[PDB]
């Protein structure tokens, strides 16, 4: 296919984010590296407005599946690479159980050589004392599989899944995505038969870093075929 042959090696990665949460305004610049013959992601994200509102495992999700390392048996599946360099348009309803919602809407591209994601997240219904506002999330990640299924009257994917948040009390907060990604390009894509990705991911702090932040690392790969 066509992005194939874009991701042979290492990808700059810039993400930028603009979001309202229940009115409280933010954005959120990061910027790392990808290595999809691995399925790799290093990147670090700063909050440019100041402190971020919400807790920064919450964003996760939202802050480039075609990182993702599709085995060779499957590379025929692999619609997010065959939507480059033109991109896609991926986005997403994102229910906390009991509490808020997310709306995002992003485009991913290549910026010259630099892989970009720009982002707009909206967030509504917000229990100002619940686990998300209340500041209540522990600063760690679990892992989840992602089930893709394509979509030919749109030409693209329809993707589910939920994320579990580990609660400070130990106990979970759930977290349900509705996902749905389409060409940006004319030009053809691969339309994927169903299978998923297996994710995994360690958050850690840059000592030295005073401004609101997350360091990210993150392996990604397909499966089920």
């Amino acid at each position: 296919s066509k992005g194939e042959e874009l991701f042979t090696g290492v990808v700059p990665i810039l993400v930028e984010l603009d979001g309202d949460v229940n009115g409280h305004k933010f954005s959120v610049s990061g910027e790392g590296e990808g290595d999809a013959t691995y399925g790799k992601l290093t990147l670090k994200f700063i909050c440019t407005t100041g402190k971020l509102p919400v807790p920064w495992p919450t964003l996760v999700t939202t802050f480039v599946q075609c990182f993702s390392r599709y085995p060779d048996h499957m590379k025929r599946h692999d619609f997010f690479k065959s939507a480059m360099p033109e991109g896609y348009v991926q986005e997403r309803t994102i229910f906390f159980k009991d509490d808020g919602n997310y709306k995002t809407r992003a485009e991913v591209k290549f910026e010259g050589d630099t892989l970009v994601n720009r982002i707009e997240l909206k967030g509504i219904d917000f229990k100002e004392d619940g686990n998300i506002l209340g500041h209540k999330l522990e600063y760690n990640y679990n892992s989840h599989n992602v089930y893709i299924m394509a979509d030919k009257q749109k030409n693209g994917i329809k993707v589910n899944f939920k994320i579990r948040h580990n609660i400070e009390d130990g106990s979970v907060q759930l977290a349900d995505h509705y996902q749905q990604n389409t060409p940006i390009g004319d030009g053809p894509v691969l339309l994927p038969d169903n299978h998923y990705l297996s994710t995994q991911s360690a958050l850690s702090k840059d000592p030295n870093e005073k401004r609101d932040h997350m360091v990210l690392l993150e392996f990604v790969t397909a499966a089920g075929i």
